[PDB]
């Protein structure tokens, strides 16, 4: 399927244990595909102070169109030193690798896979 519903476990960026996917945009990007995959990936709520608490390269998913069964359609968007991997619309939160912290809720998405 091109398309596949993830419902993402929301954290609180102090909870994070592990605060990014690797080294590369194109090594994020491969990880946080096969954590969405493996249902060990959390998404951050980005506002003021999120994204210096977390590593760079970044992963986003940003919504791809304006919501089918509840989820929102969402693509990837890398982001190292400024520049972004990618284009796509708002940004619905960093996605990050989940350990088992504790959510604050769950997001609802349709992921271009």
């Amino acid at each position: 399927k091109t398309h596949v519903q993830l419902s993402l476990p929301v954290l609180q960026v102090r909870d994070v244990l592990v605060r990014g996917f690797g080294d590369s945009v194109e090594e994020v990007l491969s990880e946080a595909r096969q954590h969405l995959k493996d249902g060990t990936c959390g998404l951050v709520e980005v506002e003021k102070g999120v994204l210096p608490q977390l590593e760079q390269p970044y992963v986003f998913i940003k919504r791809s169109d304006a919501a089918p069964h509840g989820h929102v359609m969402v693509e990837l968007v890398a982001e190292l030193e400024g520049i972004q991997y990618g284009r796509s619309g708002e940004t619905l939160g960093v996605l990050v690798p989940h350990v088992g912290e504790i959510p604050v809720a769950y997001r609802k998405v349709l992921l271009r896979k």
